[PDB]
């Protein structure tokens, strides 16, 4: 079958006072991610929420030099936004909804996402969160190498920079060959 | 610099009332290998416990063998005095516990990303079992370019012959030094 | 539809005048790896041939094994009738020639991309040696989901030793099916 | 040490008569990408050249439309055989997938790379991204890589030092600001 991966969409990336926050475009599609995430659970596909897991004072960490301290373990940053939350506090203790913390921007890298999708003998990843050109195009780009087919929730994805977004849409259906979706899971063209 | 890495040394591999232990020849390594991890520590080296975790019927562990290591319960306790160290420094920056579902420290953890941020081009392996996690652990690390300590009295399995198979391997195939609890190369 | 994995299985490994040689035990399955192979081949399996390649002061069997396979001589052929299968049918979509440098066929190489273009979910593993190329193939394998059956009258190893725990390794520790050289499970 | 990767700089990518042409830009770089290999090679740096093989319309074919173009095919002429050089066939944009360019560097304790060549935001920035996430130090030589349209290298380029955390060099390999 399928699996829907929900990429960061925490407090800290998404909030008006997080901590590095995309601001408004990453709330806009608040309720469309919400949406389209209790529709791929009610399809019977898998649910993957891959959160960034930082801690405080982690010298070796790549990002420690670019970015100011964020989603930090144990704090209110790493918390979903809007009723993707909800549905997390509802749903997180079904066995086809998956909490991973990663440390890179995709989704794959030094996780056993990889692992559990050839497990269940997923041939295809949805993808949605924030922010579409860094961590949502990464994964993308990690999941093309590993084989998968790959779908993008255009309304379920967003960017601090309407530019970048558009860069990384272009990206997926010319190079990636990914298929665009909407909230409903419909093929757009 | 160095690191040790710490494998499945649990209740449920090595305690008599374990639900898949390996018995006598797991326990009598204990002494060895809480001072040679100890010792590891003393001397700056990166220590990665790397823990067998269950909950799932997509395992491949579920056809095989009974329940075991099952997240939340006492069997993932580290036996002996190397629980003892865990509580003492686990909260240090250069102790990690990783929590993994193959055999091999390295599947689907972020062991290599870890190893590489530091720099480390020697691992030193401890645990259990010699022929199982020590030896699939030892063949990822070689091919992800590691050179490679094995620490023969801080290694166990349940069949010697299968141990002897392990060290063999090790040392012809896969050109490790094998060393003692001092660290001191064995000849 | 599966894929059939050849592991090094030339005259530097096999024949007599070989400068790695196994000797007797890696010729006396001659006859069962090419029927295998063929009948495999017949029923539309994928055939993938994964050889050594020496051409390199930084390679890790340098300083642990004497030149051999080296790249443009007569010892990289492949023994017996699966030279002759390789003649007529390597130019075939769905016969393969991939070089490797480690041991394993998975590492270095594009063995996994090509598996998953094709959908393929089990692998079917050949050749020498069952405790070395063999058993880091069927590890590799493992850890990247994939089903295994091994043709067990169609690896082979120096030590008899060797050879039987790593059979006992693929169906008690990985889960991999035994089979024959009719490509039927054993009991 | 270091380690050059050179990608996909063929006749196909950037020649006029060429299959899947870049065009004009690619053509721009051609000065720039072979002095800064060449000043690589003289330092000692490993050089690795990653090309894409075949077997979008039809391009790069295991035929002319691979040899390297302009001074850089030069180069190879005189060093290709050299025990620092490499030619490294891939078939996906990255040079690390499916390919042992990885298992390379690190048999060298290679800690940082150098990326050079075409597409800026395609096969170099999916180099970049994997070089990245194995941990690795990452150069890109800024006047010896092109794409297609300049929006999209200025994307790339962005990409490469604000969230990679690159740096950016010019073709003397000094850092730009
Ligand atoms: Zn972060
Ligand atoms: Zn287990
Ligand atoms: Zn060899
Ligand atoms: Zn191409």
């Amino acid at each position: 079958t399928k699996a829907l991966i929900s990429i960061d969409y925490t407090e800290d990336f998404v909030a008006d006072s997080g901590k590095l926050t995309a601001g408004a475009p990453a709330q806009a599609i608040s309720d469309a991610i919400s949406k389209v995430t209790r529709l791929a659970f009610e399809r019977g596909d898998y649910i993957f929420f891959t959160i960034d897991a930082h801690e405080e004072n982690d010298c070796f960490h790549p990002e420690s030099k670019l970015f100011p301290p964020h989603n930090l373990i144990g704090t209110s940053g790493r918390n979903l936004y809007g009723d993707l939350g909800i549905f997390y506090q509802e749903h997180g203790s079904d066995s086809r909804v998956f909490w991973m913390d990663k440390r890179h921007y995709s989704a794959f890298s030094g996780t056993d996402l990889d692992i559990r999708l050839r497990e269940r003998r997923v041939s295809t990843v949805i993808l949605t969160g924030v922010l579409t050109d860094i961590c949502v195009l990464h994964t993308a780009i990690d999941a093309y190498n590993l084989g998968y087919d790959i779908e993008i929730v255009k309304p379920a994805v967003a960017s601090i920079w309407p530019e970048n977004h558009q860069f990384a849409l272009g990206h997926f259906k010319n190079t990636l060959g990914a298929k665009l979706v909407d909230e409903n899971l419909n093929e757009l063209f």
